């Protein structure tokens, strides 16, 4: 089984590009992390900072979760990200994305000693 942390990390962060630069970011990513696997997962972001930079949100903003839980933190700054969202011609396993790069404050659940990411809670 995969920790919570390390699919936090597979499913959400790609420090190699500054940023997407093209249309066919998306079904490269989501095939490339494993994220079409027996289904196309339907919405997906990455982050194109530095794991350090994703991981100290942690100890920035603390701000309610969309369930409600309190262990939820704000970016303070806002980050270069890339929203991954199937289209209407996405059939498994045929899975289509589009990609829409962005910056933005991201906002994460944290959990754990040490204290990291497990959650992308979206994004402002």
């Amino acid at each position: 089984k995969e920790t919570a942390a390390a699919k936090f990390e597979r499913q959400h962060m790609d420090s190699s590009t500054s940023a997407a630069s093209s249309s066919n970011y998306c079904n490269q990513m989501m095939k490339s992390r494993n994220l079409t696997k027996d289904r196309c997962k339907p919405v997906n972001t990455f982050v194109h900072e530095s794991l350090a930079d994703v991981q100290a949100v942690c100890s920035q903003k603390n701000v309610a979760c969309k369930n409600g839980q309190t262990n939820c933190y704000q970016s303070y700054s806002t980050m270069s990200i890339t929203d991954c969202r199937e289209t209407g011609s996405s059939k498994y396993p045929n899975c289509a994305y589009k990609t829409t790069q962005a910056n933005k404050h991201i906002i994460v659940a944290c959990e754990g000693n040490p204290y990291v990411p497990v959650h992308a809670d979206a994004s402002v």
